[PDB]
């Protein structure tokens, strides 16, 4: 029997004893589990293939099942005697906690074997549909005059903001789950969590710059034209970049930006500091989430009020989807992030790891949704991507 | 304007306003709609030619063109407030009236009195073995724990592949055989197209997936054995099943699915772009059946000069693995007997390698069932060789080679086609030991 598969026997068969309702049930899977053991014990490691079967590294392994089978006779040596709860604590407070004391049978029931296929799958799509779709949405904007509409550099802005991630985060954090562990330098790991940084941050700041120029523009429509744009705007975008590599520098003096092996990404630790972290998620988060939420209610009551045609929308429909879109996608770990800025010494290991993973999917998979969401909703951008593609058939 | 040219132009700006952009292009459409509607109108059909200009037949198509004319309006009166999608929506129910109502005179139906009953019998047919067949094979993989961990959980995905056809476009079908056109909406129609599109496309992908799979175990067996594979099968079979949704997605822009009259399906229609239809029979079906062409080849040199073959001891009777080797004395997992070195010995008598004979006939359930798999691949190609065919030459000339296909070849096509998704659960159980005993055990189980 295969090491991978012997892996998965032992771990199905512990949370058989679990849901078990008579000593038989347990007995029959010790019985199991002893067997997979000794058959695997015989087997070579992946990370450790090139090593000699008496080296160090190799022989710290064959020690370890050792340990657990003497673990396993002890705990059957209860359920022959119909002590069926005194075996089933010798189990899971026995057989995991000595596996940490054995460090090669901790590994496996760290991480579930579900998190390697499904992130390797998100990361594969979102980088594929973010290069594509953004570049699209570039090339559309780029066109004769259309760059004489200022609006138009948010769009840029935010393309460039999805793209760069595509292009040097995700790429490695991919070799990093193919190959188990972070496969390039220290240098290329603080980068990487740094770029991804830019991005999520610079993010918001543009997505809350566009909520007040929408919310002024409609709103208090005669104050707005009072004012001047079209050079106003270059430099806001100028500005949003600059203070959002500002707001990332606390990263380099208070050492957060790490490999996280439960996520195979170098990025953002939120127990490194919880000052830092609180701040970041009530300043880079709650904050802008809270004043956009108010510009769009005040534009939202003016259309109610105003009832209606598909281009009077047109306006900020667009730009108020992608808020939303991004809000969901980065709710959820900012609520982890809160929590662990709070109390970390007991409310930080309540948080389980199948949760954070799913925090971190649903965040890397905002980088591609934009020209989606420009797809679906704007006519104008949908004849412009099927203009681009006829292009390339032309 | 004649009748059957008029006929031809609202069904061309029908296509126009799904394939637009903007309120204009659809105004625009929908005029020359009208404008031919009343045309055809003035004009007398062909089946009532001989019938009262005031008679109940005549004087029926006078008012069907009516009712479609005060619809049209009804759709360019949203077209001018700019509402594109809600008169391009209003632009299906005018489809459907246009396709109930004026599908009574006129239109050439000379189709063979045998395309109804042969249809029909073989869709009958196949959807009757595909699910009780697939349905085996899906329950013996996860069943056999030993048997789903030998590179097969890719014939799961292939099986799901021919089942969902025979649960959604195939029974749809056989409602289109009896009743004379498609009895369903046209949400339903371009649905049930795509739903036919997953499962031949993917067949292909699928079926590919395994020869490169079987490809690399037999031929670069150390080198496998080396990379893992628990959570990258999961992966790849999630891969191509997003790499044929995508490459489905062309038909919604230039509009190819739609019922054809001939095989009395809702289907990808090869004339619609040949842009389109040139890849697919490209990209789609002579490139992948190339590379696994290329994948058997390199496999059936080895069987031919005996590489990779199992070695019964003439001594003691211990039979040598390929697949196995001899780990304990050396020899890791996937090496070949005439890799061995001299020194090596019988690990049951000692006996030197000296005195090993080869087993001389090779079972189709070894090197993980690469004769039954090779088989599956030979019989999915008849089975698609002849329709890729008339769309290359569609593909090429269709002003001139398109009208050259006749309609008993074209049916004829269609018929193997759909038959294939219910064979390979049949030659599974024919070639493959494990899969026929599976099989019984599961028959068994829920007889007794
Ligand atoms: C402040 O310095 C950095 C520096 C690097 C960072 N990378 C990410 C991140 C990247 C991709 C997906 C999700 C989050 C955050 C944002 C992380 N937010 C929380 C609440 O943990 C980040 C922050
Ligand atoms: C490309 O988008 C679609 C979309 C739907 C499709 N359905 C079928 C098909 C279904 C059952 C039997 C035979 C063909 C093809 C395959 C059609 N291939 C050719 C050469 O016409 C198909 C393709
Ligand atoms: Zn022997």
């Amino acid at each position: 029997a295969d090491l991978e598969d012997n892996w998965e026997t032992l771990n199905d068969n512990l949370k058989v004893i679990e849901k078990a309702d008579n000593a038989a049930q347990v007995k029959d899977a010790l019985t199991k589990m002893r067997a997979a053991a000794l058959d695997a014990q015989k087997a070579t490691p992946p990370k450790l293939e090139d090593k000699s079967p008496d080296s160090p590294e190799m022989k710290d392994f064959r020690h370890g099942f050792d340990i657990l089978v003497g673990q396993i006779d002890d705990a059957l040596k209860l359920a022959n005697e119909g002590k069926v709860k005194e075996a089933q604590a010798a189990a899971e407070q026995l057989k995991t906690t000595r596996n940490a004391y054995i460090q090669k049978y901790l590994g496996d029931g760290a991480r579930p074997s579900w998190v390697a296929p499904a992130l390797s799958a998100v990361l594969i799509v979102t980088t594929a549909v973010d290069v594509v779709g953004n570049l699209l949405v570039i090339l559309s904007v780029l066109r004769n005059r259309k760059l004489r509409n200022a609006g138009n550099l948010f769009l840029v802005s935010l393309a460039l903001a999805n793209l760069v991630v595509a292009f040097y985060p995700y790429p490695l954090i991919l070799v990093a789950i193919f190959y188990d562990g972070w496969a390039f330098g220290e240098e290329h790991c603080k980068a990487s969590a740094f770029v991804m940084g830019l991005s999520v941050i610079g993010s918001v700041w543009n997505i809350t710059a566009i909520a007040i120029d929408r919310y002024l523009y409609i709103c208090h429509s005669m104050a707005y034209h009072r004012i001047y744009r079209r050079w106003h705007t270059p430099l806001h975008i100028c500005l949003i970049w600059l203070l959002t590599v500002v707001a990332l520098l606390p990263n380099f003096f208070v050492g957060s930006l790490e490999y996280d092996p439960r996520i195979y990404s170098c990025t953002f630790i939120q127990t490194a500091s919880t000052q830092y972290t609180a701040a970041v998620v009530v300043i880079h988060f709650l904050l802008p989430i809270a004043v956009v939420s108010f510009c769009y209610l005040r534009i939202w009551v003016l259309v109610l009020q105003a009832r209606l045609k598909p281009s009077d929308l047109r306006s900020f429909l667009t730009m108020f989807v992608v808020f939303v879109i991004f809000a969901i996608c980065f709710a959820p770990l900012n609520c982890i992030g809160l929590a662990v800025a709070i109390n970390p010494q007991e409310m930080a290991p309540q948080i389980p790891e199948g949760l954070f993973v799913t925090s971190y999917l649903l965040a890397y998979f905002n980088s591609c949704l934009n020209p989606i969401v420009y797809g679906l909703l704007d006519q104008n951008f949908r004849r412009e991507y099927k203009r681009i593609l006829l292009a390339l058939w032309n």
